[PDB]
Formats: structure tokens, C-alpha cells, sequence
């Protein structure tokens, strides 16, 4: 089947997810710690958040996991208790559907009000995990992967920046789940194929159409749950467009920071948004995110904006589109830190963390991932290349201490002279 059964109904994999060769290039590691052995990261650290205020705090509801999660929204984190985000995962889990509604506007993917009127944003499973993305295919061409949105989440918790949304996996069934719960304008899209498998077509500018309904075997369908955003009413959102965004034409297929050096110097730096705060810290802890999974699909960020003065952060946001190749890494997407060469103190230390010891990236993700219901959630062939990406940031990283001096990338907080 093109759209098979959900992994964790199928086989499990005895398989040994760490069965690979990697290995750590001492020479760069060890010009890494002479470069920083006089680096005091302690102190450093303390001013990459300036006030650490959480939501409620800032109001001066708890009924539920959820008005739980939006009440302890920080300044400078989405969330800071796992064990109560992994409360508010097993909810969304297991809680019961109400009613399920067609999400504005995109691909496909559905609104889930649950019995606590609570809310969710749903993303149906196509592919299996082994599926690749076609090499011929741009980022706007891709497919999402439902599976991406769940494995970043705890990629994100993994490299401890934790402003990421929670996400869980969810095997659901079809006819009671879906189709009984479903809005008219949505029912009506829902058809047998010819195999007898149950499938809706939806409706969606990307192919929501009949040659790429989302079909079970025959009546079941994995899917990824997303906690829904605080209201905006309640809480205000920013949208703002990347430095960094790509063409999206396959005519001209080069923005002008693919081919000029100097780019994040002259166009970015020089800019009033990133010329002083964490903005482009940001960009950089984000994009070394988002080239760790493959994403390049980043064309704007999301902020929340209802902390008075205090600076915003980037919401780690649509990761639909990340882990389309296990044997390809795009450069591209790091160009930040190698053009802007700036990062953040504890981001360097969680990278130098995971590379000084080999595999413990992947092993900490995997073991994460594990707890999601719907695991395996990524393929294994995805932990060598992350591996294998992880380093070459490493390497990344030692060219711009090397050409601007570790007192210049290493800050807490950017400042432009000029
Ligand atoms: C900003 O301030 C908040 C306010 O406390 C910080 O939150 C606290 O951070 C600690 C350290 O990660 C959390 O501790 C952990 O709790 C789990 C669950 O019991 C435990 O297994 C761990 O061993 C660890 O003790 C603590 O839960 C968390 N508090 C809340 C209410 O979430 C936050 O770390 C500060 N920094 C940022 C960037 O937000
Ligand atoms: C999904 O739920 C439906 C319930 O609607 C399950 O199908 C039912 O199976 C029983 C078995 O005897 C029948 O009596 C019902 O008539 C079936 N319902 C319908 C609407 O035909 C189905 O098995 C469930 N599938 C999974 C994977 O859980
Ligand atoms: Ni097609």
C-alpha cells in the first residue's frame, strides 16, 4: 500500500537503531576546546533571557492540561515542565473527539474540538516512514509528513529550547473519530476506495482532491495531534517575514543570500529588527534546527506578542515538511550561522554537548520519542544523518571563531555598532 497501516499496528522493529558507524574528528573538537577553555558559559548564560515571566504571572484557570500549558507560557520559552506537557500529550492522545472541522485555510489538516471544548490541529498520515522525498521535488512541492511535526517537537525539548508546540501521535478511527464527528462540508468528502479502504478527500488548496485522498486499511489512520495556540484575542501573534526566505520559483532558484557571502553583514545585521535583541540569535538557533531535520521550508516566523517590552521569541512552528532525506543535507539551510557567524552560549554548549560524545543526539531523541503512542516515529536511517549534520555545524561553528574571534559569536544578547 502507497498509504500503509500505522507502524505501531505492523511489525515491531527489533532492529538496532544505533547499529552505525560515526566517530568524532578530535582535531576539530580539540580546536573547539582551546578556542573556549577561558569561556565562562555560567555566567554568559545568564543573560540570554531577560526577565523570565511566565503568562499568569504577567495577568496579576488551571481546570486543564491545556489552560495549564497556556498559563505557564514564558518570556523566553514556550513551556518548562515536561512532566506536565506530557500530561497534556496523553490528553490529547487519548481525550474524546467532539467534533472535527476543516482547518483554515495549505494541506490538509483538521481542527479536533474535544469534549473539554479544548482544541487541537490535526494532520492525517500519507506515507510510511521508510518514504523519501522525490529529488526532483522543491520545498513547496513537498508533501508534510505528519510524523516531522512530532519528531521535531522533541528535537526541539532535546536541544533544550523547548519553544516548540506540543505535538503527539494518534492512531484514530476513521468512522467513529473522523467521519461521525466530522462537519457536513467535510463528510461529504469521504468515499471507499476500490480496495474498500475508507478515505476523505477534504478540501485544501494543496491536492486535496480524490487522486490524493488520505485513505486507511481500511479504516484506520495515524495522524499527528498539535495543542492549539492560545487565543489570538487573548493573546496577540506577530508574522513576520525571514531575511532568509527562499525564492519559491523553479525559474530564478537563487535568493540573493544563496550567493552573496556577505548577505547577513550588509542586509541583515544592518537591519533595525536585528540589529539589537535576540531576533537573529534566534535565526540561527532556529535554522540549526531546521538544517538538523532538513527543513527548508522556513519562510516566515511566529512570535507571540503580548509580553509588554520584554523582546519576543520565534515559535519553533511547521515542521511538516522536515525529514524528507536521509541522504541529503542542504547547506543551504545553515548559511545563517556561516554568514552571520553569531550563537547563542547555550546553544553552543548543547551542540558541543551531543558532539563530544557520538550518537547521544539521536539516542536522547530516540528515547524521547519513544513515549509517543504512535512510535516509531522516525525512520533509523534519519540518526546517522542528523549525526552526520551535527557535525558539520560543529565545523561551521570553529571557521567563525576562527575568523571573528569567540568573544563576538559567543553573546547573550546581539549589538551592532555600526
Ligand atoms: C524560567 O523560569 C521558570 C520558572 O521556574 C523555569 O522553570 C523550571 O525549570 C526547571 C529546570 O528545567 C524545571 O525542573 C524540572 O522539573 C522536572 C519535572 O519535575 C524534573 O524531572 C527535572 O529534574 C527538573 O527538576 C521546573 O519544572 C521548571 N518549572 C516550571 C514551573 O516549569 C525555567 O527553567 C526558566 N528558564 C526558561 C528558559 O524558561
Ligand atoms: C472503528 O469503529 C467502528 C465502529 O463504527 C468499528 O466497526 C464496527 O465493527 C462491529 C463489529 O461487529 C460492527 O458490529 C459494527 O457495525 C461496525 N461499525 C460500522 C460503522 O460498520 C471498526 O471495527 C473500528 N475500527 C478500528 C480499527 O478500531
Ligand atoms: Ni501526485
Amino acid at each position: 500500500p502507497h498509504q500503509p497501516i500505522p507502524p505501531s499496528l505492523g511489525e515491531k522493529d527489533l532492529s538496532d537503531p544505533f547499529n552505525f558507524l560515526f566517530s568524532s574528528n578530535k582535531i576539530t573538537l580539540r580546536k573547539l576546546y582551546d578556542l573556549t577553555k577561558n569561556v565562562d558559559f555560567d555566567q554568559l548564560r545568564q543573560n540570554e533571557c531577560k526577565k523570565n515571566i511566565t503568562l499568569s504571572k504577567f495577568w496579576e484557570p488551571e481546570d486543564d492540561n491545556w489552560e495549564r500549558f497556556y498559563s505557564n507560557i514564558g518570556s523566553c520559552s514556550v513551556y518548562s515542565d515536561d512532566q506536565m506537557i506530557d500530561n497534556l500529550l496523553h490528553d490529547l492522545n487519548t481525550s474524546p473527539i467532539k467534533h472535527v472541522h476543516i482547518m483554515d485555510g495549505t494541506q490538509v489538516k483538521f481542527v479536533f474540538t474535544f469534549k473539554n471544548d479544548k482544541q487541537a490541529v490535526f494532520k492525517p498520515m500519507r506515507f510510511g516512514r521508510d518514504y523519501e522525498s522525490d529529488p526532483n521535488h522543491f520545498y513547496f512541492s513537498d508533501f508534510e509528513r505528519h510524523h516531522a511535526e512530532i519528531a521535531t517537537f522533541h528535537l526541539d525539548r532535546v536541544l533544550g529550547f523547548r519553544r516548540a508546540i506540543p505535538t503527539v501521535g494518534r492512531v484514530l478511527n476513521m468512522t467513529t473519530e473522523l467521519f461521525e464527528k466530522a462537519e457536513k462540508k467535510l463528510k461529504k468528502t469521504f468515499f471507499f476506495s476500490p480496495a474498500k479502504n475508507f478515505c476523505f478527500v477534504s478540501r485544501c488548496d494543496y491536492y486535496c482532491d480524490t487522486t490524493h485522498a488520505i485513505c486507511g486499511l481500511p479504516d484506520m489512520k495515524e495522524g499527528s495531534v498539535q495543542v492549539f495556540l492560545p487565543d489570538e484575542s487573548a493573546v496577540p501573534r506577530k508574522h513576520n517575514r525571514s531575511p532568509y526566505r527562499r525564492t519559491y520559483s523553479k525559474k530564478n532558484q537563487v535568493a540573493e543570500w544563496q550567493s552573496s557571502m556577505n548577505y547577513c553583514t550588509d542586509k541583515v545585521k544592518t537591519k533595525r529588527q536585528y540589529a539589537h535583541g535576540r531576533r537573529l540569535l534566534d535565526l540561527v538557533d532556529i535554522h540549526i534546527l531546521d538544517y538538523l531535520i532538513g527543513n527548508q521550508d522556513r519562510h516566515h516566523f511566529e512570535s507571540f506578542n503580548v509580553f509588554n517590552d520584554l523582546p519576543s521569541y520565534a515559535i519553533h512552528l511547521d515542521h511538516g515538511r522536515a525529514f524528507g532525506r536521509s541522504d541529503f543535507d542542504d547547506d543551504d539551510i545553515i548559511l545563517p550561522l556561516r554568514q552571520c557567524c553569531i550563537l547563542r552560549p547555550s546553544t553552543f554548549q548543547t551542540l558541543m554537548n551531543f558532539y563530544s560524545t557520538p550518537k547521544s543526539l539521536t539516542k536522547a531523541l530516540h528515547e524521547s520519542l519513544s513515549k509517543d503512542p504512535a512510535h516509531p516515529i522516525l525512520a533509523y536511517k534519519h540518526y546517522p544523518a542528523m549525526e552526520r549534520r551535527l557535525a558539520k555545524i560543529m565545523s561551521h561553528i570553529l571557521e567563525c571563531f576562527e575568523s571573528r574571534g569567540v568573544a563576538e559569536v559567543l553573546v547573550a544578547e546581539y549589538n551592532n555598532p555600526d
